[PDB]
C-alpha cells in the first residue's frame, strides 16, 4: 500500500510522547530540512513540510504540548471543522 502513514504529530516528528522539548525542535528541526522547500526539489516537499511543522509548532510551546498531549491528537484536533469521530 502508500508509503506514507502519518496521523499523530509524535510520528510525523518521530518523537516520543515523553520527548522532551530539546528532543521534540531536534528531530523536528532534522526533518524540516529534508523536507525544505529550499533543499528538497520535488513538488510534495513543499506539503510535506506544511504537516512536520504545523506538529512541531504544537510540540514546541508549553500549554500547547500539554494540551495536545492531556486530549490528544483528535481530542485535541476538536474545533471548527471535520474531525475523526471514528469509534476506533
Amino acid at each position: 500500500g502508500s508509503s506514507g502513514s502519518s496521523g499523530s504529530y509524535y510520528d510525523i516528528l518521530g518523537v516520543p510522547k515523553s520527548a522532551s522539548e530539546r528532543q521534540i525542535k531536534k528531530a523536528f528541526h532534522k526533518l524540516a530540512m529534508k523536507y525544505h522547500p529550499d533543499k528538497n526539489k520535488s513538488p510534495d516537499a513543499e506539503a510535506k513540510f506544511r504537516e512536520i511543522a504545523e506538529a512541531y509548532e504544537t510540540l514546541s510551546d508549553a500549554n500547547r504540548r500539554k494540551e495536545y498531549d492531556t486530549l490528544g491528537h483528535s481530542a485535541f484536533t476538536s474545533g471548527k471543522g471535520q474531525s475523526g469521530p471514528s469509534s476506533g
